[PDB]
């Protein structure tokens, strides 16, 4: 079981796993929509090669691995994780397509990608990862009440007042819903990113996009 995708005009293989009951042996769809976002808006401004120059970005809740890939793709370096038992996909996924890009772009030079676990609100998997980074990415982590905070824990201990937070999310229960929203904007100053910004194929009204600065 295997989906291939077109992200910045290149075919990538990303593994799955239907035999196995993890959430993240499976690609979802707000992955998808976050990297067609990227390649909409790489050209200029923030996410342009230039200004990428020295980010770094670090992946909660990878998965298979979509979302962070795009983003090394642009020129960003970027850490990716998740819990152990996903972590031999994510990596299969990653050194897989890495050097099929590199041999279909030599000379371009991508950011780099590099797994490691990072289970949410464990202190010293976050020390360990070297943190502040200046993005923190994720796409449908926000389902169960129970992994907010913790989530939230984590974006903070990874973030520095620069940071930016840029989550795809997928609505699903309106009482979630309403949760999520109040907490990021306890914590954070959040925009959410508008459909025209998102490819017309890649969108589904119930995905959406924040991005997010620290709190004054
Ligand atoms: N407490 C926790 N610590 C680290 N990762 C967690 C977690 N709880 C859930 N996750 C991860 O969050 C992911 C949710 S599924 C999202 C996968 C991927 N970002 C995509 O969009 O396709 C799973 O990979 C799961 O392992």
């Amino acid at each position: 079981c295997t989906v291939t995708i077109e992200v910045l005009g290149h075919e990538l293989d990303f593994a799955q796993d239907p035999n196995s009951k993890h959430l993240g042996t499976t690609v979802w769809d707000a992955s998808m929509v976050f990297a067609k976002y990227l390649g909409k808006n790489s050209r200029k401004g923030r996410f342009s090669s230039s200004k990428l120059k020295g980010k770094r970005a670090i992946e909660l809740g990878a998965g298979c691995g979509v979302a962070g890939f795009a983003l090394a793709m642009l020129g960003c370096d970027v850490v990716t994780t998740d819990q152990k038992e996903v972590l031999p996909l994510l990596k299969r996924n990653v050194e897989w397509n890495t050097s099929r890009i590199v041999q279909m772009n030599p000379g371009s030079a991508f950011g780099s990608l590099r797994v490691a676990e990072l289970d949410w609100g464990n202190e010293d998997h976050i020390t360990a990862v070297e943190p502040p980074f200046d993005y923190v990415i994720g796409t449908d982590v926000v389902y169960s009440e129970q992994l907010l905070e913790p989530l939230l824990r984590t974006i903070l201990a990874l973030s520095g007042p620069k940071t930016t937070v840029m989550l795809g999310y997928e609505i699903r229960s309106t009482v979630v819903h309403e949760k999520m929203l109040q907490m990021w904007k306890d914590n954070f100053e959040v925009k959410t990113i508008p459909r025209s910004k998102m490819d017309g194929e890649y969108q589904d009204p119930s995905i959406h996009l924040y991005i997010m600065a620290q709190k004054s």
